[PDB]
């Protein structure tokens, strides 16, 4: 399997440049409109395509602040293709840019925009269900400040569309993310809701602070193996203890999480207040001036 | 593109676990041997096939130490494929799954054999190229202990196998591995020699230590960038910077291989002395024990 310059006539793909859910990302052009463009491939004969259903999602999703526009999705010869607005740096990419440590100040500054971005999310009627660094990634040009969120494949409906019902109290039957940034709900074998995505980005945050977490595995292993070695520390290790010498704000926000009702809209306003109450005692300046600037 | 489970009709292939020199890494099965293996691809519509040129390296490394062993090479469809040994988790995957932190106890265990490693294969009348943490993985069951070294797509000829006449000092013309521990001649374009291993290796040590280089950059980066902001960065930081509160060792390690004439014999056994002095001064026991053995 070799990639042809082009994927049928309108698009150069250039090269690989990492992962998605069910399918590999390329850079790309849109030749028709000389737009350098990121292009998600998924093989047509895999058991289960989903890059149709992923793409509805970003097309319900459009018009949303740090939300990434679909060009076009389709198919083309062994592919289906998903064509996106190319973005600035991951921020698990920008993370070791910064060998791995960031500052408070640009932990807090983060913190806002992605539980904003998690809320949108939510207003439009889905669970992330796949919260990790490598699905946020900067803009570009002025919008340099900006934090994106992408990747819609294993996020599922909670409520009805219409009438805002949430859905029942039930056991996942759905593919999952990441063990490593799970909730805790999730590794008990539990439907995700809200809070689930918001308890994730609560990891996310400790492992911004921390440069890891506790329950580090190795990838040489299978995803149960993972799932369940992870899911045996992560569940016998305190938030207290996670979050030791650190700003007692993150525990609180992971508690806040973990207390949630399956079905509670979450406070998002009070858990953005949380760190923004920080970011002014701590004298921060709201400046836009991320740890990577600096570099 | 999908895999179909065989590999023509002898080899199970399994999941995809991560890519070597110009090609894809998988798990698979020797199915007439009843053997777990790994299987290197590469799609035979590359412009510049090498897997069989890298596979006649295997062959020749055969009987080292720490070597993997080869089951065959040859093409099967869209792809050539290479059947190797199955090991054990790399240095970075259990350099990842340590929190990116190890010992010097284990530090100095690992450079002992990875000195040794390099050593076998420039008796082989080879410079290996690519020196880095994932080009090193330990063995399985008895052999979990020893370090072995893989990847041999990046590999050229220092000295003639007849003569052992050393290749004449000159610029490069080969394809190079990572810019990050490369060594200063690599970024000035000039060929490498045994020196040149040895050097990043020396760089792969120091990262052990820090957890990172002074000059790790960004992946949304081209290998053009990469190579110029690198060596801007690694040409301006003296070894003393770099290596400023570790044992003097790493220091003198780095400075002895610099200071190596391009077609010298290293003093492999005083690389090596240098470390076993220092793991002996510091009381440590040689005993296999490695960081993440206690995990
Ligand atoms: F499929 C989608 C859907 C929505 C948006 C995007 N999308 C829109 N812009 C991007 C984008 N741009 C940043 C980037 N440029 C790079 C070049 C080389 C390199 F090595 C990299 F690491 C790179 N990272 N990066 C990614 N990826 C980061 C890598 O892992 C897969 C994701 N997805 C994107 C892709
Ligand atoms: F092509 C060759 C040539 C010579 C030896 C080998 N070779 C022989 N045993 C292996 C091997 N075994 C360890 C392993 N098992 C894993 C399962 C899932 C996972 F996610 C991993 F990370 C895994 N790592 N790993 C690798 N790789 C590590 C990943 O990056 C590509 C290299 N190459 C091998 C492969």
């Amino acid at each position: 399997s070799m990639m042809e310059l082009r994927v049928g006539n309108r698009y150069r793909l250039g090269r690989k440049i990492g992962s998605g859910s069910f399918g590999d990302i390329y850079l790309g052009t849109d030749i028709a409109a000389g737009e350098e463009v990121a292009i998600k491939l998924e093989c047509v004969k895999t058991k289960h395509p989903q890059l149709h259903i992923e793409s509805k999602i970003y097309k319900m999703m459009q018009g949303g602040v740090g939300i990434p526009t679909i060009r076009w999705c389709g198919a083309e010869g062994d592919y289906n293709v998903m064509v996106m607005e190319l973005l600035g740096p991951s921020l698990e990419d920008l993370f070791n840019f910064c060998s791995r440590k960031f500052s408070l100040k640009t932990v807090l500054l983060l913190a806002d925009q992605m539980i904003s971005r998690i809320e949108y999310i939510h207003s439009k009627n889905f669970i992330h269900r796949d919260v990790k660094p490598d699905n946020f990634l900067m803009g570009l040009g002025k919008k340099g400040n900006l934090v994106y969120i992408i990747d819609f494949g294993l996020a599922k409906k909670y409520r009805d569309a219409r009438t805002h019902q949430h859905i029942p109290y039930r056991e996942n039957k759905n593919l999952t993310g990441t063990a490593r940034y799970a909730s805790i709900n999730t590794h008990l074998g539990i439907e995700q809701s809200r809070r689930d995505d918001l308890e994730s980005l609560g990891y996310v945050l400790m492992y911004f602070n921390l440069g890891s977490l506790p329950w580090q595995g190795l990838k040489a292993a299978t995803k149960r193996q993972k799932y369940e070695r992870i899911s045996e520390k992560k569940m016998s290790t305190p938030i207290e203890v996670l979050c030791k010498g650190y700003p007692s704000e993150f525990a609180t926000y992971l508690n806040f999480c973990r207390s949630l009702r399956f079905d509670d809209k979450p406070d998002y306003s009070y858990l953005r207040q949380l760190f923004r109450n920080l970011f002014h005692r701590q004298g921060f300046s709201y400046d836009y001036v991320f740890d990577w600037n600096m570099l």
